[PDB]
């Protein structure tokens, strides 16, 4: 209620309750006064020789809350207890609560930066629950809540890129500008707090199970099919047929088919017999959209890199995390030992691999003169009767994404993994209100001299997850995420002597196994 | 009730009522006695050198009502008030009402064509609401209600093409014949009327908004992704990775993908550097269906001609209306100045252009010997995680179409734009009953001499439209359909000194703008 | 209630509710301690060679709130949605609310200006709702709420000019002095707020429609009048008459007449064939009032500059805004490219142009000796049966004005446009209470050493607007305010890379069209 009273407590826990788990998480944040309290016009042309990077947009002084990663809510033990016990999970509700606001004021006088707090300065928070702003949350950007609870994170500055003109930095007449002070926002002093509740829409469970059985090997290898296959022609043009035998899965009749494919390049990790000195930009899979051509990693769902125990990965198809957060705007050439190169090997009985051709189809009509000929294709889209698996979600990866408000779409599983939401959690924007400096006269030009200041405080996020319980009559034990290190020099998913949070490997969800 | 009393009034109006608009429209029609009151066998072989044009079918004396265009219900001002204020619209109900029937009888005696009315002759009207007839309404044919209310239109003759045999004019044993006098029809004198009500099924709203934001540019250009991309290999085969920077949309990880594509040829309008003297038939995109090969304009949804401000259009992908209705069976070579060549430039942030390749995929497996190679594809079908925009509807274009009664289908947006209906508005068939001439003796052969006669009357159509209200926090003004002509020599969407209804340009729906 | 609690939230929105729109707007203000807390005697003589500029008056330490411009309440999109959809609008209620007061105290010690806040200092606010003060709000002065919500504005100092004597700086015995601490004012600490409600009186709607039809062309051009005109005399003095034909509007009988006129000088913008090197002061239209002569722009209602598509404007008749707010007291010679020269071309079917003579009247009595002669007049006042159009209101222009408390008036449309109010919104005056410095002894002279200090805070203004709905049976589309720029280098009505709010063109209201 006032300055000498706590406006909320530290809730950071998890409570497994049957087929349901709430996951609370309080973090501490810092909000810089971005742009010195003004809207700016960020724009760029073709950098790196590509006019795909040309954008037009606006950068606001508003910061925002991005709790759209799984480690922001899940400890690695509560993640381990999830992915080794349950076949699925999906979010149900959400409860965000910003509290203990305190706003300092830096006063650099003769290089003595005194930092004191003003009790009177406010903080604006609104939530965009009519979805009228550019939703920039679900795009794999930084500025998230940290994985580790005693880390203090700075809130990312809110910008958005509108329509540019002809792949330049210049706008078009459809390019918009959203003023964010034209939205009603709650003014928060140091004794006020901002609560917010949200209920997720009906989404499918994330299929956190690996297949126990190949897709083209769903018949039993004991009894044989009552269907025959064309095998050959005789010395005349008379066709000949053979019975599909029992375990001959290469030529049985299939009833279901794998998912989409676009053949990406496969690069060897580990030892590697890769091509030396490849500038890997000019040969990636691009998807040209209204002018320029864009790299689109990862490719849409229905494929996999990395078959099984092979060091060949499709690096265009994968999600490559770093081990630690990096400095912004770095041009460092990281190697294999720095990254978390993340495999989708668990879905190979259903999905086709991305560094191999998917099949072959007949190219000509045969005759007594022309022999039959086939040709391999590098990409195949949705066929009726297809079945694929969605992208695996990770502890270090995004939870949701917003479906773009277009006319139509085909089934909206995000390519980066997670939950495709039509009405996602609304984007909580926040800024410091501008406090003017010493203004002694009237002028019609607006104030450009402000008290330089930042605010800080805590935020708690309480999600709730409906879980799909495992129910299998499998006899032998399964593979599960065990803590298996040979001679650990450090405890993983735990700090070090420096005090930085050390993660080494990404953690999937498909560890339970389930027959098709 | 009788001959001296009006059997219905002229309702032609529109009543905007919140998120709902009823649009009434009365027109005056003329019904010729088609075929001289008999069923005939229309059939043809390969004309224009193509056996696709070979059909077998039947032509009835029945005429029909085709109010399946948007200008039959919408004035251009009420269309302007729709497409500049609302994000969507869909039909809800329908009410057709045929009234003031009067049937003349032409009597050419010594070249003095006296036209008098017989009070006793009837008119048959039935509606086909069990969908047992070939539904020929939603196919882009003429004979519609006019755009302009005081125009009198003639009702189109009802024919249908059944199954022919082996791309000839001869029938197969599956070819059917539907007698239309085997359906119960209401006999209408000059004092009778025919009412009919219809409620549309649950359809999606037509997305009458343009995107404010590119599909591959949905991240913000301020914070950068926590995902890395394979960039290159070193002097060994060791892979190397770089962080996806903030605004580098050409190589970020994408979550949603564009729609289908088939690469069509792009032709330059305006000035034009087109290839001179092209017979443009042999190089169009065809789709061979059970024998012959058919041109299929427009190609299915998910593409666009005409990027932005460029004079290159994909003429195979577009809807080309004329400015005025034309005489039937004309072989005139119209030019650019006659037609209404209709752009889909508003959907280019989501759809791929039809005169460019959509992307490229890896063609080989790399090694220390073989370098990586990619290959461009000209067509890509549905991939899971796709999102496209539907075809824009126009003031001069069709409202609905019937889904064919087959087994299965994929999401039934008609390629010509509009609303894919499973149970469309039933086809109102109408004919003049045959009045025999002077028959003085009995003969078992049926009567072939009739009183030559036509009927005329009014028809009113009352549709009802549920509207999706615009709700955006966009700050700057939008583009809207304004009446912008530089030195008009005539008022557009209004008559001239001749009295003919002059339209110059087609009117879309996507003028409001909305972020993905 | 206290220092650690927010005393009000940021309301800044608009809610269109049928034929009604509320427009909330919160801004942040800075209040300097004007005059160092004392009343002063501002007076001047003849500057610029004109004794019209000689005034006597008083300058107070009070600042005031001036939300009397349309952009203080309306975003340009909500202004666009108004002027393209409605035929009229007028204010109904008002709700001002000053909150989050915080008062700093600047302490310059050895050129180290430390700015800290005192929790104990107060702020006086009263509202003048008996109209006992000189109302200086509705006069086109600066110090308004900004157009753009995150701009912080400084409150203008309240002064007023009373009666001087004989066009000098000396007062007369009727010259008054209003002490503003003789009015009861609410003392506001940092935990207090000041609410205020107001209901506007019955005013006419602002006619935000252009005429679709000329005033002298209201007959139809098909049938002719039953009234004859004197055309000529014969070889004798016998009069002769002709019938007024159908479309001959130059000599039909008129029933209604245009508004007032005073011929101003017309100057060419754009290319321009203007007279070179004109000191444009000595030839303007003046209106001499009790001694001196005053320029009176704009001239009273009933005229227009700028016919249609011509570059000749009457610059004495127009409202010339700047693109950006300017520094106070500037003597800069702005050009055409800086200003927002604002046209009244939309009202030319009803109003007469200001750079042309309005008509001619007979100067002599004719005879057999003297021929008839006419003479053009340069000004014509109200004639019974007149009809004119009021001044267009703009997004950048004033909302209301106070009618002077005189005896009588003729219909009080303000010449600067807007709503003539008899009891306007009361003028919210505000000052910082004086906190004395170090006073160690008693003296009967009042304290002149104070703690130098300023206060800041937020103010929200909630107006409510009754709207006149458009209802026209016009067929063709209208002209509307579209966002039409050819190659934009910047988004208009939105910031730039500097962060300043960029407006280029003024926005009217007459875009709908309506017949007389």
């Amino acid at each position: 209620d006032g300055v000498g009273n706590a406006s909320g407590d530290w809730h950071c826990d998890s409570t497994w309750m049957g087929d349901r788990v709430v996951t609370k998480s309080t973090r501490t944040w810092v909000l810089p006064s971005y742009n010195n309290h003004q809207y700016r016009e960020i724009k760029s042309g073709s950098v790196d020789g590509s006019n795909a990077n040309a954008y037009f947009g606006y950068s606001t002084p508003w910061g925002y809350f991005d709790f759209n990663r799984f480690h922001s809510h899940w400890s690695p033990r509560d993640w381990q207890r999830l992915i080794n016990n349950y076949w699925g999970f999906r979010p149900r509700s959400l409860r965000v609560k910003i509290f203990n606001i305190q706003v300092k004021e830096v006063t650099v006088q003769d290089s003595t930066t005194t930092i004191a707090n003003n009790l009177t300065s406010t903080v604006q928070v609104f939530t965009d629950d009519d979805y009228q702003l550019p939703y920039v949350v679900g795009n794999g950007t930084e500025g998230c809540l940290p994985a580790f609870p005693p880390q203090v994170f700075t809130l990312p500055q809110y910008g958005y890129a509108t329509l540019n003109r002809d792949n330049t930095e210049n706008p078009t007449e459809r390019s918009s500008f959203f003023c964010l002070e034209y939205f009603p926002s709650k003014m928060l002093r140091t004794g006020n707090n901002f609560e917010f509740t949200y209920n997720f829409e009906e989404v499918p469970f994330h299929s956190s199970f690996a297949p126990s059985q190949n897709l083209f090997k769903l018949a039993n290898p004991l009894v044989d099919q009552y269907l025959y296959r064309f095998v050959s022609t005789n010395n005349t043009g008379g066709v000949q047929f053979n019975k599909n035998l029992a375990g001959r899965y290469a030529n049985t009749y299939k009833n279901w088919f794998p998912g989409p494919m676009g053949r990406t390049q496969g690069w060897n990790l580990g030892s590697g017999v890769n091509r030396a000195s490849v500038s890997a930009f000019a040969t990636t899979n691009r998807m040209e959209l209204e002018g320029a051509s864009y790299q689109v990693p990862p490719q849409p769902n229905g494929m996999t890199n990395n078959l099984q125990g092979s060091n060949t990965y499709a690096l265009e198809n994968t999600m490559i995390f770093n081990s630690q957060p990096a400095n912004p705007g770095t041009t460092a050439t990281y190697l294999e030992g720095n990254m978390l190169i993340t495999s989708e090997s668990e879905t190979q009985p259903v999905n086709r691999v991305a560094y191999n051709v998917g099949g072959q189809m007949a190219t000509n009509n045969q005759s007594s003169t022309t022999a039959p000929a086939t040709g391999t294709y590098n990409l195949q889209e949705i066929v009726p009767g297809s079945v694929w698996m969605e992208r695996d979600v990770y502890l270090q990866g995004p939870i949701w994404a917003k479906i773009p408000e277009t006319g139509a779409h085909f089934h909206p599983s995000p390519a980066m993994g997670g939950f495709g939401l039509k009405h996602p959690p609304p984007m909580m924007l926040i800024k410091n209100t501008p406090v003017p400096g010493n203004i002694t006269s009237f002028s019609d030009v607006p104030v450009s001299s402000f008290i330089t200041q930042y605010s800080t405080g805590q935020v708690t996020v309480e999600m709730e997850w409906e879980l799909k319980k495992e129910n299998s009559k499998r006899w032998n034990p399964e593979i599960q995420y065990t803590n298996n290190y040979n001679d650990p020099q450090f405890v993983d998913f735990a700090p070090d002597s420096t005090g930085e949070y050390r993660t080494t490997r990404p953690i999937g969800t498909r560890y339970l196994t389930r027959p098709l």
